[PDB]
């Protein structure tokens, strides 16, 4: 349960770019604890986040965010001289805003949504190598009153992997029937995909939930998405369908056949998953 | 008219058969398998028990998008709810209306344009069965939804429409004024862009704006990928009159290679001008 | 903020198809002034446009429009024998309508939206050769009260080009901070793309702007699109982010690396751009 508070706090966080095993690179909030996808960044509309960023690698890296407000000096592009030299540090500043009525009378949308950050300088001047190595992460910006979940899982379709994992190796995620589960879904690389969840549908809008009986957003369980698209939704685990090993996968047929599959294990209260047998 | 509130327990029997030259299909009676398979329509609240029978020499399953089912009705080998050659099984699909949850949020109803397909032929994601023609449309209506005079199903399965040979349509006929409903499904390996000459729709659940407050983009072109489903209703010839109105994938090599047909909109006397 | 009036005017223009340098083809409103993309046609909901069209080329060409009302006589296809022979002429007629309640109580959508026109006859019966050559252009149909921009810019992703240009030639677009800028984005050809704008987001709906605090459309800065997709939006240039050279690009990694990139040059009031090299 819960709802998002009105935002406006100034926050600081340490971020590191680190080599990981397998030629992979990752972001982390703590030295030695980088992860792919990188750490989830949660902000409420109006918050400011000062990211004290350190590049612990032997090659330049950058941090570039979708959707938030930044001045060009926190762009994370080499083109604007906001990348980070090997061993260097720099403070990237992100700002967010509430919606509101402009003086001209139009409506200014807020920053709330499902967003992401990624490298922009490794391999190419668009971060093609660093994205491919794992330098991407989720950003959620909440509007005041937004329903909060019991858990949030990030699913990144990165070329032909999920979260840079080997073919047919999840990730799986667990919930109990009735848990309010939040999915952040991000795509990267060269390929278009279609993201599909067995047993669970969501609304194709900002929060993934219909606002009420007046909301005309299509209700879907299958969504085409391409490089750098990002969306999210919230579902009630097992709602209307019960416990089980509920597949999610890319529905591009060869993509699922070659490994782009994982499991949303929905448990009964006693912890069991009927008919689940790997 | 419009659609009623649902809550009926419906039954249907569905067969999977082989068809000419390696294709495979679903049907309501044997020897009558079609590609795409039979349209299933429900009202939110309805339950459907599909008495399924596999008539083929290989396993098959029935898996549906969007509807409520238990893990036992998955239609996946993974959960052992596939059907062995010659075997039978009853799949149960449920639907629900929208309403406020216990937690105060709004729960979406089942209404939408959906589809069902095989999941075990060729691969454990049904790649061979989908290619062969094992897919069909499902419509679930909300109470009050306007009913059409006709419903046509267009599936973009890899480089074909409805598994037909290149440059063979299908065409669909209507008369000016008809309320024409289109179920559009995509399957296989390619993205596509579905496009209709002369008619636009709203990019929302019904394909029609709710009213003057519906901000949905109005479009005549929509990108879709494998297992995307959507639908819409148009008044044929509205504002444009009768004639042979093209629809096609708008990916240029795709239309060029034959993903194209004609929506033949007839004058009340039955003649299509310029055709 | 100035607004679109109600429509209902009958407008007339002349349009020519002409060969252009580099084995190209384009539309223009005056002989010898064709461009790629073709001239922007703007209509108010309910206006009619009669296009006095001439084919100055040695192959059949045509004019086909998305989104607008036309009879098969102006369909623009060899199917409905509405193409234009070499040297020939023809008058194409487009109509638009306002929205309203039908007899049966259902709501008829207006013509308002971001649309486009292209050839349908060169190369094949689907205009593949014409579209590749540059026979395409934008159409904006405005609804009464729609907010009017200070400038409109058309970005067409045509196969692996922007506006048929060579790789890494932009185009760039200039604005001043505070300007209300309108983007028209059209895709053509064989491939999918994902349009991305640095520092500026918009609403995934008809206008690119949220109606108010009840509009649930997702706010995005990244959007997958395929051949003959069209959408548009207005942004306040630099809002929340400030002046600077703001990148836009296809976010498919190999597409950006290979030059599907341009610049949204947002200038301070004095015309300078921080950190940019003119
Ligand atoms: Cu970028
Ligand atoms: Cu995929
Ligand atoms: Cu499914
Ligand atoms: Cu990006
Ligand atoms: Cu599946
Ligand atoms: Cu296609
Ligand atoms: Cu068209
Ligand atoms: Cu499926
Ligand atoms: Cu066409
Ligand atoms: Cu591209
Ligand atoms: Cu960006
Ligand atoms: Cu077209």
């Amino acid at each position: 349960a819960g709802a998002a508070p009105a935002g406006g706090e100034v926050r600081r966080v340490t971020m590191y770019a680190e080599r990981l095993a397998g030629g992979q690179m990752g972001y982390g909030l703590e030295k030695g604890k980088a992860s792919i996808p990188g750490p989830l960044i949660e902000l409420n509309e109006g918050d400011t986040l000062h990211v004290e960023f350190e590049n612990t690698m032997d090659v330049p890296v950058s941090l570039h965010v979708h959707g938030l407000d930044y001045e060009i000096s926190s762009d994370g592009t080499k083109q604007n001289k906001s990348h980070v030299e090997p061993g260097g540090t720099r403070t990237y500043t992100w700002r967010t805003h509430e919606p509101g009525r402009r003086a001209d009378g139009t409506w200014r949308a807020g920053s709330a949504g499902y967003w992401h950050y990624h490298d922009h300088v490794v391999g190419t001047e668009h971060g093609t190598g660093g994205i491919r190595n794992g330098l991407y992460g989720p950003v959620i910006v909440r509007r005041k009153g937004d329903v909060l979940p019991d858990a949030t899982h990030t699913i990144v379709f990165n070329d032909m992997t999920i979260n840079n994992r080997p073919a047919h190796t999840g990730p799986n995620f667990e919930a109990t029937v009735g848990d309010r589960v939040e999915i952040v879904m991000i795509t990267h690389g060269e390929y278009y995909h279609t993201f599909h969840m067995h047993g669970h549908a969501w609304a194709d809008n900002r929060t993934g939930m219909l606002t009420g009986p007046d909301d005309p957003s299509q209700v879907i369980d299958n969504k085409i998405c391409g490089p750098a698209d990002s969306f999210g939704f919230q579902i009630i685990a097992g709602e209307g369908v019960g416990a089980g090993a509920w597949m999610y996968h890319c529905h591009v047929q060869s993509h699922s056949d070659m490994g782009m599959v994982g499991l949303f294990l929905v448990k009964k209260p006693d912890g069991t998953i009927p008919g689940y047998d790997p």
